[PDB]
């Protein structure tokens, strides 16, 4: 059952692009104008906010997206070449895949959790003592957060069942 | 009569798909800065706008529309693979198409009602006991509502019609 | 002189979808944020554009096109059906292409009259007692609604010249 | 010299839409944020920019454009449909197309003139007595204005050029 | 060494085709949104800043590529037209390149300059006396400026080569 | 093997142009309407912002890729040219492609650094003494140009790798 697998790999793929390219952009248009916090300082806003998210889940999303998509594009190009062998690129770039999937999925547990707090408690330069500021639209970003993770965590489910259907002897060779 | 079920099937979800895309981001751009409150507590705004509307029509729609068309994609991607059998996985898309409209509805109809108010009562933290809150266009977010559930039936009703067509015991088969 | 009125139909129908889809977004762009009523009252705004204009023109007039549109993409897919009898599928589409475009030339005169006045008199909640509101961009929305009005009428007559060169036995039967 | 008068006709008639459409929509974009009168009243900037621009410039080039090509769209579907006589309707379709140039110049000189002066006093309701406002760019809306202008009477001789060389004898028949 | 000249001459026109089109709207897009003065007087923003620059540098530079490519243009459809002689209107085509080229480059050293002044002293009405104006990203602009002198340059020598390949004796016939 | 060296160059080139195109722009969209001085000065913030960034790091890297796109784009419309030899013109496209790479990642070094800090001193007119201003997301702008110098190392190696592997005696004739 190899083939069943192919095809649902290629549609969940599909769905998460489709689903990133629709509405990432529109959900966290607006994130650091409505980031407000309780204080007078000038600047507190800007450095509280940058501290709470480093990194907007959208940029790491579609970092992600390319990055998954790259090794296929790799064996493309190699195949385009070689017309104007490809028995044993594939084994590397299925690997490839499986390696850089479970590694996304990992660094994206590690980074953001399961959940957005609608509160962030701030101690950094120039904010007095300690502050507290309020987050827009958390409950968006947390049904999101998780979407995307079963998402990743299916698409790493099929990768693992496709390298082990090809076999430990073919990869070893 | 099975011809003019698909033919008004497939008019249907074109329909569907073309005003969802051409209208609904407009009509949803500034739900969160018209959503106004009647307070001076830094922070309350935020979280109860984030308690009235946890998750915004236009996103739950266009999830829906892409889960509704997933089955066909992986029935062509399956013909697709199939060249360079296909009667009996066409019965379990059909089984599944109809399970997913179905659910869809019933999620609608059990998160959003039949209509949007006009007030909401916040009594979230930081906001201080109860307090007022008015939304930005109920009017047409209720009219939409209503259509997207009409539409949605009547997808319903034609997927069950096209089920019962093909009849019980080749579904038990 | 049914062909040459198909000819004037058909451009009539581009010119009024090009029109739409090119201004009519632009003109109704800041109709709420430009939107300002006499008061202190938080929330009056809300309310008050809420009852002023239940449902924007640009939204209506969408709506219009695509169900218009609607007959032609029915009768084109049968046709693709039946390849891979049609004499007769022609003039029901006809007959309802007559009566949706006769309802929708009513019902817009009925929602929204042939102007726009400039001021607007609002006694809803939370507003006290009766308030003054002042509309944006009155009389370019005024020429607007006419010249939609006069186009709808132009398809109109059309549609019944058609009908009736087809012929009432024949559209009987 | 028929084959020049055509050629030149073409290019001027690109050249008129690729400037409209790539810079108009940018020029007149903040046409009402900018504009500011001199008072406290609320509404009287509603109502003293709707006086002194019922029409903004773009809107109006826009249907002027279309309009214009309107016949040139006739005459390709007549020849479209004629195929699954035609030298006939070429010398109609050069009337009209010279009587809507003309037209419309002649309308947009009695409609905004030939400059966009960059004061402007306004008497109307709720402003009490006599207000100045302030227009925004006008400059450069004087010199769009002047330029549309030299473009459509380029395009008016042109045709003039064309239908004489028709000659009166094969018009009047 | 022609063929060399045609090649380098067709690099550079995609060239600043291309950066044009991509970054000049979003570097001039808050142009007068940020531009303040140092006054309370309503309505001295707006004409200062109209003073100080009567036509943008982008709109400028979108005239000259559109006008400079118009020649080609003409060639292209006289010389479609032609089928369904050529020898001699190429060289009428590329002197009138050569003019609108030097005319253009010219125009613009006697409009801009070479810099954009980060402060400005403005003494239009209504403003009193003399106020102090300050503008947005002056150095973007400046560098942006000075890029675009230098590529219209090449553009120049390269078809100042190209005429006198040509010869002086060719270009009299 | 320059063979697996230019698919590697050819993916790495794909995937720069992909992440900047998709997310450059959104990430530095509000780098001026959310940078503030703490300061009363009018003014102040323009020439403050415009001392820290004289130019973006958006537009560097949208003209480092231009530019070093260009020798492919040159090379492709000789070989156009030619047909209605080749085998010298690819070495100076090496060397020229080889030169731009390093040039623009020994100027981004030199312009920009490898970080963005979070707090500025400005001391420039209108701004009294020294002013300290703060900047809008430090953390992402500095994880953008780390990744964009380590894809442009990538790509310098493999540059330097192929022009090694052709030898410097042809590169010499
Ligand atoms: C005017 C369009 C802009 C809107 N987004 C930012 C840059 C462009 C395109 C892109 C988006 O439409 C988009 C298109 C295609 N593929 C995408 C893939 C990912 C994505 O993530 C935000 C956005 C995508
Ligand atoms: C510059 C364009 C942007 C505007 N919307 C957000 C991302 C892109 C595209 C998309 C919309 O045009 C759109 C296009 C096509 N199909 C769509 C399907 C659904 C949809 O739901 C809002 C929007 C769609
Ligand atoms: C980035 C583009 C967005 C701008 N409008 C809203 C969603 C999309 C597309 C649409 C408009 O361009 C448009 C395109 C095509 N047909 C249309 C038909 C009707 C229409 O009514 C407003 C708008 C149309
Ligand atoms: C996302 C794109 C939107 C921007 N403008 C408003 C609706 C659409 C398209 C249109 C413009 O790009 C445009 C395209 C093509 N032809 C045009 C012709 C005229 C025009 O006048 C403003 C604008 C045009
Ligand atoms: C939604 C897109 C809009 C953005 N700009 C204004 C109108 C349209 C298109 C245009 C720009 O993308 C553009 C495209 C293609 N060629 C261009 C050439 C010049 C240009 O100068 C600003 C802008 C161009
Ligand atoms: C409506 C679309 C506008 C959005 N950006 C500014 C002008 C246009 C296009 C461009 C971007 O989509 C884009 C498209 C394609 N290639 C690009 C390459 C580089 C880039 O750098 C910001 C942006 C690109």
């Amino acid at each position: 059952s190899t083939m069943i697998g192919r095809i649902l790999l290629t549609v969940v793929v599909i769905f998460r692009i489709l689903i990133v390219a629709i509405v990432g952009e529109t959900v966290y248009d607006d994130e650091q104008t409505m980031f407000v916090c309780n204080t007078l300082q000038p600047g507190c806003n800007q450095a509280c906010y940058d501290r709470a998210f480093p990194i907007s889940h959208i940029r790491y999303w579609v970092f992600q997206i390319i990055m998954v998509c790259t090794p296929s594009l790799c064996f493309i190009t190699y195949s385009v070449h070689q017309s104007a062998g490809i028995s044993r690129f594939y084994i590397i770039q299925v690997v490839f895949r499986n390696a850089l999937e479970i590694g996304f999925l990992v660094g994206q547990y590690f980074l953001y959790g399961f959940s957005v707090p609608g509160l962030y408690e701030c101690n950094r330069y120039p904010c007095i003592k300690e502050v507290e500021c309020y987050v827009s639209r958390p409950t968006e970003k947390t049904v999101f957060l998780v979407f995307m993770f079963a998402v990743s965590g299916i698409c790493v489910v099929l990768n693992l069942a496709e390298l082990n259907h090809l076999g430990w002897r073919k990869i070893k060779l």
